[PDB]
């Protein structure tokens, strides 16, 4: 019974690395983060700011979600993150992607009470 925050956070937080780091880390976070246990997951971002400075986006900048929901929040200042992409050479189980880092201003769509991060929508 995993709660929708905490699968916000295995899947999109990553607050130890700074940036990216390593040319292998999309390789072993996909993995280590369980997003190609069933399948590849095709692209996934994680970003390395703390969890109170995500969970504060839920009170920022209130923006239309890519499905059309009004629940969809952009950060005021930019975050450090981490886009993963699946290879065109990839086959699961094999699951490889590149990594490659950004700085941007990201969208998260929020819900509950507490009202917290529950899905990454974009980075813009």
């Amino acid at each position: 019974k995993e709660t929708a925050a905490a699968k916000f956070e295995r899947q999109h937080m990553d607050s130890s690395t700074s940036a990216a780091s390593s040319s292998n880390y999309c390789n072993q976070m996909m993995k280590s983060r369980n997003l190609t246990k069933d399948r590849c997951k095709p692209v996934n971002t994680f970003v390395h700011e703390s969890l109170a400075d995500v969970q504060a986006v839920c009170s920022q900048k209130n923006v239309a979600c890519k499905n059309g929901q009004t629940n969809c929040y952009q950060s005021y200042s930019t975050m450090s993150i981490t886009d993963c992409r699946e290879t065109g050479s990839s086959k699961y189980p094999n699951c490889a992607y590149k990594t490659t880092q950004a700085n941007k201003h990201i969208i998260v769509a929020c819900e509950g009470n507490p009202y917290v991060p529950v899905h990454f929508d974009a980075s813009v």
